[PDB]
């Protein structure tokens, strides 16, 4: 064999994390994620108990697939951030499957958030979850916590509503890091030179960012609503209507306008060196992230 040793060495290092599957219980299906299903529970650190959502995959895939399902682990114990979610451990040869070991976010990611407040907004637009207030501190949040990767020389290459949790604090985390490489396919979220050209960096993570702003202000929409995946390769290119241009009139003069248009440039050598530039911003005016809606829902 060539391809089922590298699973027996690679858990030689993660051998301090694993916890017996009598330290881990099933509970609720929390939600259908990328490579399985997502369980929620409570999980025993030695001492005592605590809330927690489980990434499962069963034994029966190739070695090529369990290599990435705990080399995403890895990755996660290089960590420790309050805007990060951190992994507690593993379990490795639990029954059927392999358990990766994650705290539980409340209330579930981003997206299915706004998507569920949205009439909220449009009859209750000062409330305690939806309100600038706390929208300038969820995106703040987002903001200093891919600044926290970027320091220690990562790369996340998927930015979106979809990947940011938040829990009952109603502060936000950055959740999936099935993407993330090392510093030197989700196509809506990345900018061109990272299209055509493969080359990530941290101005295509910037570019992402402002996406994911556009996202938030618009509370849940789909990236370019109305175009292929097939006309979108071709239109950001050449540089024909950024994201800008699909928000409505309401926009266009505002500060978040501005913003997402400046992270969101072609000429990257105009976009921000730093997530720093952009969260400095976010003090000066702290009522920028607006909700900007519309009479119809968006159409997924
Ligand atoms: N720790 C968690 N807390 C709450 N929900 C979670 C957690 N982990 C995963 N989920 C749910 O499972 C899916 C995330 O799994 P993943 O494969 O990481 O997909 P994504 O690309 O959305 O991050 C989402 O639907 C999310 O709502």
């Amino acid at each position: 064999n060539r391809t089922r040793k590298p699973f027996e060495e690679l858990c030689t290092e993660l051998a301090d994390l694993d916890m017996p599957a009598e330290n881990i219980v099933l509970n609720r299906r929390v939600g259908q994620g990328a490579f399985g299903l997502v369980f929620g529970g409570e999980a025993k650190k030695s001492d005592l108990w605590e809330a927690v959502a489980v990434k499962v995959i069963n034994e029966k895939a190739n070695y090529e697939g369990k290599i990435d399902f705990l080399s995403e682990a890895k990755l996660m114990r290089s960590l420790n951030h309050p805007n990060v979610v951190r992994l507690i451990g593993i379990s490795l040869n639990p029954k059927a499957s392999l358990y990766l070991i994650m705290e539980l976010m409340l209330l579930g990611d981003l997206k299915t958030y706004l998507l569920s407040r949205r009439i909220l907004a449009q009859r209750s637009p000062n409330h305690e979850d939806i309100r600038p207030s706390t929208l300038t501190q969820m995106s703040m949040d987002i903001g200093q916590g891919l600044a926290y990767l970027h320091s220690k020389h990562l790369i996340h290459r998927d930015i979106a509503c979809r990947n940011c949790l938040v829990a009952a604090d109603r502060t936000v985390k950055i959740g999936d890091f099935g993407l993330t490489r090392q510093a030197a396919l989700p196509i809506r979220w990345m900018s061109p030179e990272a299209v055509q050209f493969g080359v990530f960096s941290i101005q295509s993570d910037i570019w992402s960012f402002g996406i994911t702003l556009y996202e938030i202000i618009t509370f849940g929409v789909f990236p370019y609503n109305g175009l292929g995946d097939v006309e979108v390769v071709e239109r950001v290119k050449r540089m024909e209507f950024s994201i800008t241009e699909f928000l409505p009139p309401q926009a266009l003069n505002t500060v978040v306008c501005e913003l997402i248009n400046h992270c969101c440039k072609h000429q990257w050598q105009h976009r921000p060196s730093s997530m720093n530039q952009v969260l400095e911003v976010l003090i000066a005016y702290p009522d920028c992230i607006r909700p900007f809606l519309t009479d119809d829902p968006p159409k997924p």
